């Protein structure tokens, strides 16, 4: 079977964004806190430097409000992000206003521009409606209007990650105009063997082509897919989207090309809560690899699994290993949104969220991000395999 099973298996694992209940809560460095972080995003860069974007959500564990997009760099770029002291202190992309700054979705170009798709809303706007913000304001309905509806942001890095442009509002040319609510990614775009950008959303995947760092960017209309997707190049070249379904039950799948895809339909192997999910290419060449995580079930969001697949199109992934065979302690509860890397030291670098579950499913429970480096041995050594 796969070689990689005879290294010394590896694991590492601490929380790198560390809620306002927690010791040594992550804070920016003009005093602004966060009572919890949420939706994960982590690229490696082509010098080796690994970036974790994260939204620091002030107030609440809720999806609106006032919600900054904050990240953390590895201090070089060769430590890989190993331990707790490789990493520096938390910093922010953009946190503007009193709205939602979102949905981290980056893709490192070739080079190494690092793009940055967000999604926002204002403070007054929510998903459903109706919920109320902690001065006691009630929200409106995100709706079709310009100051209502989900925008579409695009920030970048030339620098490593070190400093970020102001975000450019995208939403007019990549967003399908009577358009309301709207997600990219959240998790990470790619870059294709064959050069071009993908980068997953709802509904679509934003292409780049040209020049790297310099691209154009046109939709790609997807009928079927999902409101938070993932894509992967599989190793037959082509293109995979698998995205989070609209009701319990499993990981819906569509297979295509830049010319166009085919129907998205379940995929029974692969059981999901309804749910965000990551998927990362791990290399080419025999075997070639395709990694997949999410929450391993129908119904809860604590089963976390990180699979491989070795077929052409990611048919099929093997039962891969529980997160929590590789246990944090006094974190919370392992569980929710995730994103991978591949690390420069051959390691999948994971975020992974955890719930304190303090208040239970309410407003008030504490959320961290966990960062796990595993390697492919620590995988397939698992013992459900
Ligand atoms: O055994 C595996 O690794 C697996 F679970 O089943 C494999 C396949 O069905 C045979 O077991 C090996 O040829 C798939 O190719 C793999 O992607 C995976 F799903
Ligand atoms: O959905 C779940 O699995 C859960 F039961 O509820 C989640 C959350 O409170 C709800 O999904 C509502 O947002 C927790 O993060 C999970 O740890 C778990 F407790
Ligand atoms: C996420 C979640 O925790 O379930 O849900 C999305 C969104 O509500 C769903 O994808 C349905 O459209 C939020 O945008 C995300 O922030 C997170 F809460
Ligand atoms: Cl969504
Ligand atoms: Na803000």
């Amino acid at each position: 079977n796969d070689p990689a099973k005879s290294a010394a298996p590896y694991h590492d694992e601490f929380p790198l964004f560390r809620s306002a209940n927690m010791a040594s809560p992550d804070k920016l460095s003009t005093g602004i806190g966060f009572h919890s972080f949420r939706i994960p995003a982590v690229v490696r860069t082509t010098t080796g430097r690994i970036l974790a974007f994260a939204e620091g959500r002030r107030h609440t564990n809720q999806d609106f409000g006032d919600i900054n997009l904050v990240y953390k760099r590895t201090k070089t770029t060769a430590n890989n992000g190993a331990s707790p002291s490789d990493w520096e202190p938390l910093r922010e992309v953009v946190g503007s206003g009193a709205g939602t700054w979102g949905n981290p979705t980056p893709v490192v170009d070739d080079d190494n521009t690092i793009y940055l798709f967000l999604s926002w809303n204002g403070a007054t706007y929510s998903q459903n409606g109706k919920d109320v913000l902690p001065d006691g304001t009630v929200t409106k309905k995100i709706d079709s209007t310009w100051e209502g509806r989900r925008h579409l942001y695009l920030t970048e890095s030339r620098d490593d990650g070190n400093t970020w442009s102001k975000p450019v509002d995208l939403t007019k040319e990549l967003t399908p105009d009577g358009w309301a609510w709207d997600a990219v990614g959240p998790g990470n775009g790619i870059r294709l063997t064959t050069g071009e950008l993908v980068i997953p959303a709802m509904g679509r995947n934003i292409i780049g082509r040209g020049a790297p760092g310099n691209r154009t960017w046109s939709v790609q209309r997807l009928s079927g897919a999902g409101a938070e997707g993932t894509i992967v190049q599989t190793p037959d070249g082509k293109l995979y989207r698998n995205d989070r379904p609209s009701q319990k039950g499993y990981r819906m799948v569509a297979r295509g090309t830049l010319e166009g895809f085919g129907a998205f339909a379940p995929d029974a192997g692969l059981p999901d809560p309804a749910c965000q999910g990551s998927v990362l290419r791990y290399n080419s060449d025999a075997p070639a690899r395709t990694i997949f995580l999410n929450s391993a079930s129908g119904t809860s969001r604590r089963a976390m699994r990180v699979r491989i697949s070795y077929d052409a199109d990611a048919k099929k992934f093997n039962y891969g290993r529980k997160l929590e065979d590789a246990k944090v302690s006094g974190a919370g509860h392992e569980g929710g949104y995730s994103s991978m890397t591949k690390t420069g030291d051959y390691k999948i670098g994971a975020l992974v969220e955890s719930d304190f579950f303090n208040d239970g499913t309410g407003k008030n429970s504490y959320r961290a991000i966990i960062w796990r480096r595993f390697n492919l041995s620590w995988i397939l050594n698992g013992p459900n395999n």
